[PDB]
DNA sequence: AGCAATTTAAATAGGGAAGATAAGCAAAGGGTTGACGAAAGCC
DNA sequence: GGCTTTCGTCAACCCTTTGCTTAT
């Protein structure tokens, strides 16, 4: 009795989103895609941080990595393929009697729910993040299995029922629930401005010789493909207290906050799942919880 | 109790102007729009250095970037968009018992004031800088939603009453006051004369084969998106024996002045951040340049 | 069908922001390489 | 009378993890 984890217990994505290219386009003409280019500007400021204040009356020179739109175009197209890949509760590591009676454990959870949340923060453009503040009007253009979706006016923190997200999740929740992959060609534009800065994400560099530096793929300003990914998963209304949606973790994290909404409270998904190989009833709200992050992935062995 | 600032606190710009282009123009028709080009003349000069009297027997040849209005065009035209987001109190980075209790610290502010003064500064034209100086009249058009405003005889330094700056400060402080956006299409109109100097933004250069490179954008003159937001904060009059508005630094800082004037003296952002949020009665005078602060942006931890 | 002039000077200064993190697993094999000396069939 | 095969005897660790100079 008292069955354990395996040692080396892991799980692969089975969310794969690709790195979004930002384009620039117009409100009318969508189909002339000017990619946007990271430039470098170097920048004059003030030193303005906490403990230093004797050093306030100086400037800091920071060259940083921008991104704008072209002055003759209004409009970013982010572009950005995501992959639904099937076979979510067989594990790449590990896996004998737990995997298999977390298989079992897991059958009956409302895959429904989790596919249209999933594709829900597609089709609101979650994935924008700061390319979302200043936006006119967000049009999302999704492409699966030669079926075209146009969504503009979804609230992305309400996630509320419409027939065209119910469509697209019928197709992935068969895929996640079953065997296979659909990938939907995610294109989202925004009526931002002439000008306007777009938001790529910024990359870690350690020494640099820039404050700033965002990613790019052959000179094109581009999002990584975490940073999309992070925010298809943010589907967890199911924490304690929960007020907004955050990304599944194993402990619920937000790091950006600082705060974790999962551990500490036997709300984990380590707990809930030892719970449901051993044989407590996982709630609807947590066994989606657990099955989703064996989609998110991730190491849940030790 | 004494609840510390994060580590990591920061807001993001809740003022998002872009990168403002140079036109010619003519004052009567004020649609025959060229584009200011940025050409490159090698001037002979002297060498002046406060040091090296020895020198200035010698010659001085540099090679700088000139952006001058054509002859047939006596009118500067500067267009860009400034973008006045919402959500104001939301922090990126941190957020949670000190962000929050800071929100609720500010929020009988004078929400109207500080984008009343935000909106005078993109209408009395002091995102202009040098582009002011010899100007016959300064004539600002701001097309905010599908309205125009016209402003031409406003004075820069002492924020006066004016009908049609506190209509447009209505939509802006409703904004910052809340949650949304909108967007200030400001185009400025100065008769500075036939073949006169414009002043673009200058880049900061390090291997610095011309001695002053003007910033371009295609060729275009062009400020930076930095500089002309930089005046639309220069709102801060509420400091230690005002004089004259300044940008809203969290230490008051003026880097081409080498003072601080908020520095030292218990005004500046973090010790008044610090107070609000642990429970000290904060001035309106200093509310207002905290939630500015958070208006502009920046970390606010460590 | 070669000829293209010389000197002279190339800007002083001020700024290059810190706060966070940098995973935990489990594996890492043995198989030959023995010389001296003493029973024991064997020329 | 050696002599040449094969079996029988006798054991027991504590390990360390790049420069040596460096061109007529």
């Amino acid at each position: 009795t008292k069955l354990k984890a395996p040692a080396v217990l892991a799980y692969s994505r089975k969310i794969n989103p690709t790195n979004a290219l930002m384009f620039a386009v117009n409100w009318s003409d969508r189909d002339n895609t000017t990619a946007v280019m990271v430039g470098t500007k170097t920048v004059a400021g003030t030193q303005s941080v906490r403990g230093n204040p004797n050093d306030a009356d100086k400037g800091n020179i920071q060259t940083v990595n921008f991104a704008n739109l072209p002055h003759n175009k209004n409009t970013l197209l982010v572009k950005y393929n995501v992959k639904f890949v099937g076979d979510v509760f067989k594990a790449e590591l590990g896996g004998g009697e737990y995997s298999n009676t977390l298989q079992t454990a897991l059958e009956n959870t409302d895959f429904g729910t989790l596919a249209y949340r999933y594709v829900y923060n597609i089709a609101a453009g979650r994935t924008l993040w700061r390319n979302r503040v200043g936006a006119e009007s967000i049009e999302t253009v999704i492409t699966v299995n030669d079926q075209t979706f146009t969504f503009s006016d979804l609230l992305v923190n309400e996630f509320d029922e419409d027939v065209d997200v119910a469509e697209i999740a019928d197709m992935v929740a068969g895929v996640l629930s079953g065997e296979g992959f659909v990938t939907l060609k995610v294109e989202h534009y925004m009526l931002l401005g002439e000008g306007s800065e777009v938001f790529p994400s910024q990359e870690f560099v350690e020494n640099s010789k820039l404050s700033k530096q965002l990613f790019d793929l052959n000179g094109q300003a581009a999002m990584h493909d975490q940073k999309i990914g992070n925010a298809i998963r943010t589907i967890d209304t199911w924490y304690e207290d929960a007020t907004t949606p955050i990304a599944v973790e194993p402990y619920g994290s937000v790091v950006r906050n600082g705060v974790a909404y999962r551990a500490g409270n036997k709300t984990d998904l380590f707990t809930l799942m030892d719970g449901a190989v051993n044989g407590k009833s996982l709630t609807e709200e947590d066994q989606m919880f657990v099955t989703a992050n064996l989609i998110r992935g991730g190491v849940f062995g030790g």
